[PDB]
């Protein structure tokens, strides 16, 4: 059999396999152990040979696939789409936890840019749960401090000190006792969820005449943005009126619908990039449609 191992924004699973299985039926394996049941989201990344990270193909079998060769294997379970109002879309006490680990995560990084106000008003939901409601005997001094709770950005905008920054939180965690560690994070997505980057996988880009910036694909649709607005969009297309994409080498063609507006291209110097923001451009689409018309 193979040494494998499952790794989770918080759990770890482990596994064995004959040199048979593939992705659908690995995927399952695990999102079986995890009593998920919401996966049309979720997806697995690995480690290849070359040096990057990438999505399984659960269609194929994972030998074919060139993992980095070594033992055990190991793969991330990283939810890959995201849905357009989590509030109405999630289910599972589980399915939840699983996307604020990722999303948190991905704050805790700048990886998505947040305003110190409502940089706040999360993590002050942040510990609402982890700690559930908060103790003056439990939760004395020193207790946040083993944390990371704000965006290393945030922090340096403000001539705090580590515990003027606590001494601040605190406050607000205060103001959420009674609150079951559940709604503390949906509340924390709704909160999250609204943020400009949030579920938007990013893609650098070229135009015709030379110009580099960044495309947005999002469960929603697309949008161009500046090298540096990358907040606010200056170009977008839904989902709605796109009937279809593909590249040949370094081209990118998006057929609108109707025929009288022109047919969208644009440049990647990279091709997994194009295989990616394909292979992204469907699943999020295509997702788009089931939910409006099931």
């Amino acid at each position: 059999t193979i040494s494998v191992r499952v790794t989770t924004m918080d759990a770890e699973l482990e596994f064995a396999i004959q040199p048979n299985t593939t992705g659908k039926q690995l995927f399952d394996q695990v999102v079986k152990t995890i009593g998920l049941r919401e996966v049309w989201f979720f997806g697995l990344q690995y480690q290849d040979t070359k040096g990057f990270s990438t999505w399984l193909k659960l269609n194929k079998k994972v030998t074919a696939q060139d993992v980095r060769k070594e033992s055990p294997l190991l793969f991330k379970f990283r939810a890959k789409f995201y849905p357009e109002d989590v509030s109405e879309e999630l289910i599972q006490d589980i399915t939840q936890r699983l996307f604020f680990l990722q999303v948190k995560e991905g704050i805790l990084n700048d990886d998505i840019y947040c305003p110190p106000e409502t940089a706040v008003l999360l993590a002050s939901y942040a510990v609402q749960s982890k700690y559930g409601d908060f103790n003056k005997e439990v939760h004395k001094s020193g207790y946040l401090a083993g944390d990371k709770l704000l965006p290393q950005r945030v922090l340096e905008q403000h001539k705090l000190n580590k515990d003027q920054w606590e001494e601040r939180i605190q406050v607000w965690h205060e103001e959420h006792r009674g609150m079951l560690r559940e709604d503390a994070v949906l509340e924390y997505l709704k909160i999250a969820q609204d943020l400009e980057m949030y579920g938007v996988n990013y893609f650098s880009i070229k135009n015709k005449k030379g110009s580099e910036l960044w495309l947005g694909v999002d469960a929603l649709g697309l949008n161009i943005y500046e090298q540096n607005d990358r907040l606010t969009p200056k170009i977008g297309f839904p989902w709605s009126e796109i009937r279809n994409i593909s590249f040949n080498d370094k081209k990118f063609v998006i057929k609108p619908i109707d025929k009288k507006a022109p047919d969208f291209v644009f440049y990647a110097p990279r091709l997994r990039i194009n295989k990616r923001i394909l292979a992204l451009c469907m699943g999020n689409h295509e997702l788009y449609m089931r939910r409006r018309k099931p």
